[PDB]
């Protein structure tokens, strides 16, 4: 198991290698969209969690080219503060379920839980 972090703040990344971490999981970072890009389509991973905050290329622009490249990916997407439009859009774009920040880490473990348990079939 391996999950692909996309978070270019440092103290949320921080938070959320800790908190997932303490999920179980081995977890790989990456803070740059461009790197994401490359590595999310390149390097087998279980899930990547994709902040849409992310500065330069949008991260929804990012999630399509994934999407069109056939990757089958769970992906899980961190939108905005009250973005109903960004939840809907990112779902359009290909995102397997979405998480609004500023979120709690309970909702966190149940989101990605959900998304591996169907990835592989799971009880």
């Amino acid at each position: 198991m391996r999950l692909l972090l996309v978070e270019d703040h440092v103290p949320l990344a921080d938070e959320l290698m800790a908190s997932l971490t303490r999920q179980g999981y081995a977890v790989d970072w990456l803070a740059d969209g461009r790197d994401a890009a490359v590595q999310g389509a390149s390097e087998p991973y279980d899930l990547i969690i994709l902040d849409l905050g992310l500065p330069g290329r949008p991260g929804l622009e990012i999630l399509q080219e994934w999407r069109g490249l056939g990757l089958a990916t769970p992906v899980l997407i961190l939108t905005a503060r009250g973005s109903w439009a960004e939840r809907i859009d990112g779902l359009k774009a290909g995102a397997d379920d979405y998480l609004t920040k500023p979120f709690h880490p309970e909702e966190l473990a149940l989101r990605i839980q959900a998304l591996l348990r169907r990835a592989h079939g799971l009880a």
